[PDB]
């Protein structure tokens, strides 16, 4: 299906170890099911198990998680596609590691947004593709869309006329790549602006949307095709607003195949609206804990997860 | 007042480093106050305020020793450790211990302070410790060796003392030397860890009271013969994130004793009902609110200080 729900479940953290947290969650990626104890060791019983499309537990590696599900949605957006992943869960559950990932070929460590700009440059110039790579990096936080990547304050969204679908976001810096590795350095620079937003808007990044999107210009010639390709990398605001419910009906739309998306209730699903509404590949990585100090946090994300696209446990 | 609430916010710790988490709260121990940028800073007022660099010897002194000297004079005292889990309640409260150790907290301090003040003015004492948990409004013994994990404590009134309960079956422990608090704390740790798995009794949803019961007599030829029996609940209360029906009832409770209002509640918690003997009889009680400094826990921070002023409500005096 186009749309993939996955669920990535996260080691236990410090906080959770001096809390005297217990392990809670069972991950069984073969058979791609979430248990949750909501009662006793003893109570087998009062476990709640959920499937998805896939189930990551807390060893799975960086590039195991973009191996399953990035390398299907680049194949896509090469063909000249606009698909979007979104990292959806409770703050410190690891949707920046997730999107992001950290530094301290590839850094094992690296996460989509790096190893898709590497597989991009890798991919085009190996087939000889003519190519340019620009990437965008805004954040959304009280409704209103801020630029990290302008080298110099709110951005102004209208209505696209050549495209009822699509929506002009004003002065947005889009920053062209010139080689795999430029990516890091784009990504320090909105680090930067957004500790800067943090500090003098209380723009929080748990609080906030992060939207990064790499639009790929390509030219393919064959002795005897012009694509554009977009991915929208979104990094979404800690699941402890209305946009996040928004977002959630707009995707059990597409699965359910309803006539009436509600694009427009949300400015996040109005941004995204071109890159959801085509017959496109979309996925979400649901981040959760493992820890009984997160209970209650982790059960809202599955059953998030599951009200987006609702599939039924197999018998045992 | 013989009510004290006193905020000590902890350290950054390493996750709210690694996330390039702002400090939010800004700490004037003279001034009493604490400021929070909610972006526009919210000031609040407390009896105390120790920062970060607060070292535990010096919380003691502050908050500890006016209330013990009450104990010893023969009162019933208590100190609650109120915030968010991961602030520093159990550090406020046992503390450490290093690889007086200067990480040891409040009832390992107590206890060493007791057998130290009694045996210099030679006072004729016993010392005697209970720790329950209090979980899902049950009562859960961590000193009772011999009991199920599912046994519960049953709570019935005191005919002696309207005030009063009795906690059938409660285990007392005898405490001989100072030092022999830690083996009862480690007792009370590994029953705690068994109630957590079967029972799912999480210490960070759980209330632990702690409280040391001290028999005196002191004799004095041509003064008096005084017969006095103290007590001081240690209360490490449980997760303020939890926001159950028991922090908002001793939130009510505290109000109702601040502000001298007729009915104070007492009866609707079990948490506040055992404590009600310790509790309001004109005793010194305090509060210690613990908070993180980190812009991650900004949400709970802020509602550890608006419980903790709506507890005791201290105007700010002019900037
Ligand atoms: N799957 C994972 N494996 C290892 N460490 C992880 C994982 N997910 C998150 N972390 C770590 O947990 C912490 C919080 O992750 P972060 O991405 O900031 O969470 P979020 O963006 O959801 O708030 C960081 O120290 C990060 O390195
Ligand atoms: N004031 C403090 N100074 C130093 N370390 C602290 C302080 N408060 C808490 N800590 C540390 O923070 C961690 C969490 O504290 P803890 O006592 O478990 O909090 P709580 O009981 O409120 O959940 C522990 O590792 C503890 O040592
Ligand atoms: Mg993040
Ligand atoms: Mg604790």
């Amino acid at each position: 299906k186009n749309i993939q729900v996955v669920v990535r479940c996260r080691p236990f953290n410090l906080a959770e170890r001096k809390a005297s947290a217990h392990s809670i969650v069972e991950c069984d990626p073969v058979r791609k099911e979430v248990s949750v104890r909501t009662g006793g060791l003893a109570d087998k019983s009062s476990r709640k198990t959920y499937t998805f499309d896939m189930v990551f537990g807390a060893s799975t590696k960086q590039i195991d998680v973009y191996r399953s599900v990035v390398c299907p949605i680049l194949d896509e957006v090469i063909m000249g596609y606009n698909c979007t992943i979104f990292a959806y869960g409770q703050t410190g559950t690891g949707k920046t590691f997730t999107m992001e990932g950290e530094r301290s070929e590839e850094d094992p460590l690296a996460g989509i947004i790096p190893r898709t700009l590497h597989q991009i440059f890798e991919k085009l110039t190996d087939n000889g593709t003519e190519f340019s790579v620009k990437v965008s990096l805004l954040e959304i936080y009280n409704e209103e869309l801020f630029d990290l990547l302008n080298p110099s304050e709110r951005l102004q969204m209208f209505d696209d006329p050549r495209n009822k679908r699509g929506v002009i976001i004003k002065g947005l810096e889009e920053i062209t790549v010139h080689n795999k590795d430029e990516v890091y350095q784009i990504l320090e620079k909105g680090a930067a602006k957004r500790t800067t937003a943090a500090t003098l808007m209380n723009a929080y990044s748990s609080r906030s949307h992060s939207v990064f999107s790499v639009t790929i210009h390509m030219k393919e010639t064959t002795i005897d095709l012009v694509k554009i390709g977009k991915l929208n990398l979104v990094d979404l605001a800690g699941s402890e607003n209305q946009s996040l419910l928004t977002l959630g009906r707009v995707i059990t739309a597409l699965v359910e195949r309803t006539p009436h998306v509600p694009y427009r209730e949300s400015k996040l699903t109005r941004i995204l609206q071109d890159s959801l509404g085509g017959r496109t590949r979309t996925s979400i990585i649901a981040t959760i804990s493992p820890a009984s100090l997160n209970l209650e946090e982790t059960l809202s994300t599955l059953e998030y997860a599951h009200r987006a696209k609702n599939i039924l446990n197999k018998p045992e």
